[PDB]
């Protein structure tokens, strides 16, 4: 056995990898592995890769997760316990490993979830 949990970011995540080079590894290895790709334009985005049929998908997820907080009322307090919010492409979740295990075995688009790429670039 060895590692591979859905709440680990250490798992499901290895760095920056542009389209060549993400495809380059991400070249459909298994039955349908995805990738986590580490966004960099985005002020503080996660870009999120699947590969299915020979192919690499990219989708932007966005973490609103508002430091300050906002009441929704014209006079009211501003309260100190408020939870995160992570929305992907038309989908809304509560979390990065809420929507990962949501997907890991739902169709997110044209094609399910299953384990990660290997971190590597090279099968073994």
């Amino acid at each position: 056995g060895a590692m591979g949990d859905s709440e680990e970011r250490s798992s499901w995540y290895w760095g920056r990898l542009s389209r060549q080079e993400a495809v380059a590894l991400l070249q459909g290895q298994r039955h349908g592995v995805f990738l986590v790709r580490d966004s960099s334009t985005s002020p503080g985005d996660y870009v999120l890769s699947v590969s299915e049929n020979s192919r690499v998908s990219h989708y932007i997820i966005n973490s609103s997760g508002p430091r300050p907080p906002v009441p929704p009322s014209p006079a009211q307090p501003p309260p100190g316990v408020s939870p995160s919010r992570l929305r992907i492409g038309d989908q809304e979740f509560d979390s990065l490993p809420a929507l990962l295990e949501f997907y890991k075995i739902h169709y997110l688009d044209t094609t399910t979830l299953i384990e990660p790429v290997s971190r590597s670039r090279q099968g073994r």
